[PDB]
């Protein structure tokens, strides 16, 4: 037998859908190198 409900509970149910690390937006690679001040350096694109 099951001595457990699964599914409900508190941060699972209603915390993390899935996980609660998905970076600073979704695979969004721009953390050290995102804005001017952070690698503006002579050319960038």
């Amino acid at each position: 037998a099951l001595a457990r409900c699964p599914g409900c509970g508190q941060g699972v149910q209603a915390g993390c859908p899935g996980g609660c690390v998905e970076e600073e937006d979704g695979g969004s690679p721009a953390e050290g190198c995102a804005e001017a001040e952070g690698c503006l350096r002579r050319e960038g694109q």
